[PDB]
């Protein structure tokens, strides 16, 4: 069980996009680091595009694969800048 878990299951990929951007927006405000987004493995369509999208975000420091036991490809870690 997790703080900071986003939830984007199910989404499209433009409606996972605006939710993750509008969720790391709250977390650069609110000072709040790390986030988890909770994407599913699927067909792999929203891990790449959220990662796609995360490469240029303003707010980012840096993103990475959860460890295995923790999602794994599934999830996706946000550092978000303090």
């Amino acid at each position: 069980r997790f703080d900071n878990e986003l939830q984007l299951r199910g989404l499209s990929v433009e409606a996972a996009v605006e939710e993750l951007r509008a969720a790391i927006a709250e977390a650069r405000a609110l000072k709040e680091t790390p986030l988890r987004v909770v994407h599913g493995k699927g067909m792999g369509v929203l891990r790449r595009t959220l990662r796609d999208y995360l490469k240029t975000d303003k707010n980012v420091e840096s993103f990475h694969d959860a460890e295995a036991n923790q999602g794994g490809h599934g999830v996706t870690i946000v550092n978000v800048k303090r």
